[PDB]
């Protein structure tokens, strides 16, 4: 399952409300350097013929089809306070080794 | 499955001779901060029962079963020359840029 | 020197109250694999004699003297809203892209 | 000092010979994500009005002026064999914390 934490959902709902117009979020993964992978997290106004759309806690999360299996299991979290305020990704099968 | 290019296979077949010790390569993933992930590439002596072992051009590639969702269809590759000399990963689950 | 924007200062002045414990922020650098570096941003209770302490809008910023070459002229910044919500660093020594 | 290790110099000299034409390397540092910095390492055919040119072990290393202080102290190394073959950067004031 791709999911949002409660805080991530409440934050995201308040940006989508306050921005008025929209479909939802893209979740994505891209290359970063020669040995890294980086989560991609942005607003999208429509799904592409290449996406699958998931929905959790009322937000639509658009995910490219060729990355669906990779991204399965990720949870988007939001840390509301402190020096690491912001969005965060986790996945129980990717260990902090 | 997992594969290796002719150049990566040739380099790793060499490293294997020169250390005459192990079973093959492990290919893994780990966390890299809260917004990404890094490849793990190492020599392993023995597989575990949690692993799925592929063999391509004489190199056994060992992958923990729970990491397959991140890695599957990946080609391990190698650039002989230039400033990016080294191993690199060509991963269909991951988008370029 | 080191500075903070009005938004980052306001957020950090809050975090400071709410924990009523420390002296200010430490800004540092560390290694991030063999091809890069990461910012360190934390609360410190006491400076050391190795540090250079700046103060901007009521927040003491503590920097190890040997890290100044990486950090100097840096502004600590903060984005209240959107998917990049969080602290960010605006560092004149470092090029954008 | 900005320096090249012996191996990095011999490797680099053999690419600049074999490529025939050139001035030297750029060393650079760029942003990477919201909390990362990435070394930039490429060939350049000329210095820009913005660069300072350094020379060590016979190779010209071109460095943007606004990044000179940041980059002071870095050594470019080259690992000739093993799974981490390739170029590498170090700096005694950036600890592997």
């Amino acid at each position: 399952s791709i999911t949002l934490s409660d805080s991530a959902a409440a934050r995201v709902n308040t940006f989508l409300a306050n921005r008025g117009k929209g479909f939802g979020l893209r979740l994505g993964v891209r290359t970063s350097g020669c040995s890294g992978m980086a989560y991609v997290l942005e607003f999208v106004d429509e799904p592409t013929p290449e996406d699958i759309v998931f929905e959790d806690k009322g937000v639509k999360v658009v995910v490219d089809g060729k990355s669906m299996q990779f991204l399965d299991g990720t949870q988007l979290d939001f840390v509301k306070e402190g020096l690491n305020e912001g969005f965060k990704f986790t996945n129980p099968n990717v260990k902090d080794e």
